[PDB]
């Protein structure tokens, strides 16, 4: 007997997955959607624990805006709402070098898609952490009302991105990518946070106080 509340994925709080020792699991339980088919508990647990490093207030903002992060075992291009992407080149890549079938995450909308097993840099993407980076796009556009376009953030990007991402074209030259990757550096580990602080101290302070910038 399979309920329709699980047919298209399972909200984490309804999944039976044990997350009682994860910080902010009461909020993440209403944001994260896990697969309704077999999946790796280790991969989901690591992803959710990385998301749990985020300031609780920001997670509450995401939940109150009804942003969801759906963890997939399948490619994004098997989801009906992404099926038009099958076999197509993603913008910014040379055709033949990449297809959307190989892109493991998409952020920006109220539904963030993250394929499990692809978190680390180079696994189909160039971010230090796929789930933080993709979620940050949705935070940027929805919670923070395109904060990467503000005068203050634009000035931080101009002054500090050349110091932090001199060799990483997308993060250097796209303000929304600079925002999302700076967010990931702040939250993925103490080491990456201190790297951000040393190379881009005003950006570090901006991310640190991000929760006070919502709309
Ligand atoms: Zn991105």
């Amino acid at each position: 007997p399979r309920g329709s509340h699980m047919a298209h994925g399972v909200l984490l709080e309804e999944s039976g997955l044990d997350v009682q020792t994860i910080p902010s699991h009461d909020v993440l339980g209403r944001i994260v959607i896990v697969p309704e088919t077999d999946f790796s508990f280790d991969e989901a647990n690591e992803t959710i624990r990385t998301l749990a490093r985020i300031d609780r207030r920001i997670l509450e903002q995401a939940a109150n805006h009804h942003i969801y992060i759906q963890l997939l075992t399948n490619p994004i291009t098997d989801e009906p709402i992404a099926r038009h992407l099958r076999g197509k080149t993603p913008r910014g890549y040379v055709p033949g070098s990449k297809t959307w079938d190989e892109v493991p995450g998409i952020g920006g909308a109220h539904l963030v898609l993250v394929r499990l097993g692809h978190s680390e840099k180079g696994k189909g993407h160039g971010s230090i952490n796929l789930e933080l980076h993709a979620f940050a796009h949705s935070l940027d556009y929805i919670v923070f009302d395109h904060i990467h376009e503000t005068d203050e953030f634009q000035a931080l990007w101009r002054e500090e991105a050349p110091q932090l991402f001199p060799r990483e074209y997308f993060f250097l030259t796209y303000p929304e990518e600079y925002f999302a990757e700076s967010f990931a550096y702040y939250y993925v580990s103490e080491k990456t946070q201190e790297t951000l602080r040393m190379a881009a101290p005003r950006t570090y302070t901006f991310i640190r106080q991000l929760a006070e910038r919502a709309s």
